């Protein structure tokens, strides 16, 4: 199970995902087709027991007012949780981050892996965030995409709200 974890998620609105298809966005000369559409109203106590209980599919936006993320997020989509948690968080911890969360996500296998960074610049994120991925790119093939990211139109910097806490880390270093 799962109670309620804080990755800070903005609760004035959220996503839901819509059968088909998707809206068509062009975004930097690509296409993208949108499957989920924003509802301006708040994520509830409601809405996230639905959710868990499948009978709805929602998402919480990662990126803040003011452009600001809370999380750097890594979404692994293949079948080795387990092996790509581990490479993970050696580097995680090695590059100064010793707060992340890994949540089981809708296929089995995938993970969400949220970074507690704390409110950061949407471009440092996302820049911050590539870089761990290609670091990470060098011990394990890819099998993620990074969040936030400016590879897709900011509306697709969403996330699907987590199912089961898969592992955590905690902790603090002091030097000199
Ligand atoms: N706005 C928007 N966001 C999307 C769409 N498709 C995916 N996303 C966002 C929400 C998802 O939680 C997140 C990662 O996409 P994935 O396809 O890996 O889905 P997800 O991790 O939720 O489930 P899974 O890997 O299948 O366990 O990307 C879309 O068509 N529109």
């Amino acid at each position: 199970e799962m109670e309620l974890k804080l990755i800070k998620i903005d609760t004035s609105h959220y996503f839901e995902k819509k059968p088909g298809l998707g809206e068509r966005v062009d975004y930097a000369g690509r296409c993208f087709y949108n499957k989920f559409q924003r509802v301006n109203a708040m994520l509830t106590s409601s809405l996230i027991q639905k959710h868990l209980k499948r009978e709805i599919e929602i998402a919480h936006n990662l990126i803040l007012r003011n452009d600001k993320v809370e999380n750097i997020v890594f979404d692994y989509n293949g079948r080795n949780p387990e092996r790509f948690y581990h490479k993970a968080q050696l580097l995680l911890r090695e590059e100064g981050f010793m707060n992340f969360t890994a949540y089981n996500t809708k296929t089995p296998g995938h993970l969400h892996l949220y970074v507690h960074k704390g409110h950061t610049e949407l471009g440092e994120g996302e820049r911050l965030v590539k870089t761990l991925s290609m670091k990470l790119a060098q011990g394990l093939p890819k099998e993620w995409k990074v969040f936030p990211s400016n590879e897709w139109p900011k509306e697709f910097n969403i996330l699907a709200l987590p199912y089961e806490v898969f592992a955590k880390e905690r902790g603090s270093s002091w030097a000199k």
